[PDB]
DNA sequence: CGTACGTGCGTTTAAGCGGTGCTAGAGCTGTCTACGACCAATTGAGCGGCCTCGGCACCGGGATGCGTTTTTTTTTTCGCAGCGGTAC
């Protein structure tokens, strides 16, 4: 019943979700990894705290 | 005006070739596992309205330093007449 936001199981404060469902919709491939879209929201935020 | 390339002829090398010998590693087949797509339902994360108050652009008013001229000086750099010692 009780739902933990991926980000949150990550430590990422970028939406690990809204990456996966990017990743889907974007054509970017016909499957995508679990961990794909954590590993990316990593790197997303890192490259955003090193510029900010 | 100075010099560092360019040509070319002469030595030094080692690339290229064709073939031979050994073996990693490419790249396929079959099997079976784990992982991810799909669905449904349930949520709260995240978005479009509101309503401040404070960080920012602004403004005018001196203050610091930066460039221009042009005035006064310091240092160097010839040139003319006015010396002190030779010479006799
Ligand atoms: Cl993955
Ligand atoms: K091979
Ligand atoms: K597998």
């Amino acid at each position: 019943a009780k739902a933990k936001t991926r980000s949150s199981r990550a430590g990422l404060q970028f939406p690990v979700g809204r990456v996966h469902r990017l990743l889907r919709k974007g054509n970017y491939s016909e499957r995508v990894g679990a961990g794909a879209p954590v590993y990316l929201a990593a790197v997303l935020e890192y490259l955003t705290a090193e510029i900010l």
